[PDB]
């Protein structure tokens, strides 16, 4: 019958600075009729796709308090499918703790694959459509689809590199994760900068848990999200002092079959989101 043109995009080798929105908006005016994007780059750290903003931000509008969450990628994708290969992705806003959560990739498509790519932040790196129902804080979903329905999607990420601290794969996404290095990194003691002296040490707020790598709010019928043959390794976290998963949501889903855990990985796997010592019954937590 017909041939269509599709959207696929080179990304040179370097450092391309900027905030990429590709949603209804960017498809209608490219004339991209099937609501998909391929992205390409020259190598998994030969390209590099870069912004900087945080949820801690001013907020860019009369919308909100601050910039929020869900504002803060540096790639956002929607449509029906979208492949990424062979580029980095990264948000430099740096420490969740200063700049507060800072998205790398917001994977909002139906259909997401990843193949050799690269994701770095720390709080809240790669997130996976749909949002939880309901918002625990006032506004905490404002960004491009607070108000969409909670369209589930299917996610594929293969020989990807993954880094963060505190909650930096999360969503409510059907996900596999295949041969994966999934990177824990260290949150240092911050300075107590009002305690500074002139010939004495200044004190430290010390952090009581390094990080969690998975934060899932999977609908209850959903598989959610799974690690295969993936390697979890940190910079420099100390032993056992990060968890693979809580659950943002009561019945969020992780499971890791075949993966090597190095040993800041906690022996008990698992935390609580109220309570990291009481994990909630109705998480589906597996490691096989
Ligand atoms: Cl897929």
């Amino acid at each position: 019958s017909h041939m269509l043109e599709m959207k696929k995009i080179f990304f040179s080798n370097g450092t391309h600075y900027q905030k990429l929105y590709f949603d209804e908006e960017y498809y209608k005016n490219n004339n991209v009729t099937d609501n998909s994007l391929h992205i390409k780059g020259a190598g998994m750290d030969v390209t590099t796709i870069s912004w900087s903003d945080g949820g801690f931000d001013k907020a860019p509008d009369d919308k909100g308090i601050k910039l929020g969450t869900f504002r803060s990628y540096t790639m956002f994708v929607s449509g029906n499918e979208a492949i990424i290969e062979d580029l980095t992705i990264e948000n430099t806003a740096g420490d969740g703790r200063i700049r507060g959560q800072a998205i790398a990739l917001y994977a909002d498509a139906s259909k997401v694959t990843c193949r050799r790519v690269h994701l770095k932040g720390h709080q809240d790196t790669l997130f996976m459509s749909p949002l939880p129902l309901t918002e625990r804080e006032k506004g905490g979903f404002i960004g491009p689809r607070e108000n969409s329905p909670r369209l589930m999607t299917t996610q594929y990420y293969e020989d990807c590199i993954i880094e963060g601290d505190v909650d930096f794969i999360f969503g409510g996404a059907n996900a596999v994760f295949k041969n994966c290095t999934i990177v824990s990194l260290y949150r240092a003691p911050l300075i107590d900068k009002n305690t500074i002296s002139k010939e004495k040490a200044a004190d430290y707020t010390d952090v009581p848990v390094q990080g969690f790598v998975c934060a899932p709010c999977t609908p209850e019928d959903e598989p959610g999200i799974r690690f295969i043959d993936c390697r979890f390794i940190t910079d420099r976290c100390p032993d056992s002092s990060v968890y693979l998963a809580r659950p943002w949501r009561e019945k969020g889903a992780a499971s890791f079959e075949n993966c090597s855990f190095g040993s800041h990985i906690h022996p008990d796997l698992f935390a609580g989101w109220k309570d990291i010592y009481d994990l909630e019954k109705t998480a589906r937590f597996k490691n096989l």
